[PDB]
């Protein structure tokens, strides 16, 4: 589990989203398993404007923050899982390390704020749904 928190906007993985988040949707994408829902109190992250390919993420299964690179924004093979059949999943970062289906909702973060957050992973692979295209979670 895991959410980002930036102005009135809470990012959440669409497969963990609440009933409480899809009545107060303001965008989701099933091919990114990402879901974005309304707040009404500010939060405090700030995402990461840029195309770094080194940061640091929250790893649950272990209690461990670990130090990774990871691949560019990219359309990648995702296995059958309990919520999703097998498909393409968009806008995903790959990197070493470990991952197991609790884990998703890590953050990731770089120098500059926050990245993305875990959404797959296996085969000691973890893969980031990346939020640094979503410009408007900065605005209104
Ligand atoms: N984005 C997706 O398609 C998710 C949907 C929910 C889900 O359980 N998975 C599998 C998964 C995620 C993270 C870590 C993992 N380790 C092994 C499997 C595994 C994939
Ligand atoms: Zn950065």
């Amino acid at each position: 589990s895991g959410a980002i928190y930036v102005g009135n906007y809470r990012v959440v993985n669409r497969h963990l989203a609440t009933h409480n988040d899809w009545a107060n949707l303001v965008w989701e994408d099933s091919s990114r398993d990402l879901l974005v829902s309304s707040t009404t109190a500010q939060g405090c992250d700030t995402i990461a404007r840029c195309d770094c390919q080194t940061g640091v993420y929250y790893c649950s299964s272990r209690r461990k923050h670990y130090p990774v690179s990871f691949s560019k924004p990219s359309l990648i093979f995702v296995e059958a899982s309990e919520y999703y059949p097998a498909r393409y999943q968009s806008h995903l970062m790959l990197a070493v390390g470990h991952s197991e289906p609790g884990d998703c909702g890590g953050i990731l973060r770089c120098q500059h704020g926050v990245v993305g957050i875990v959404s797959t992973g296996g085969n000691g692979l973890v893969g980031f749904a990346d939020v640094r295209d979503l410009l408007w979670l900065d605005e209104e």
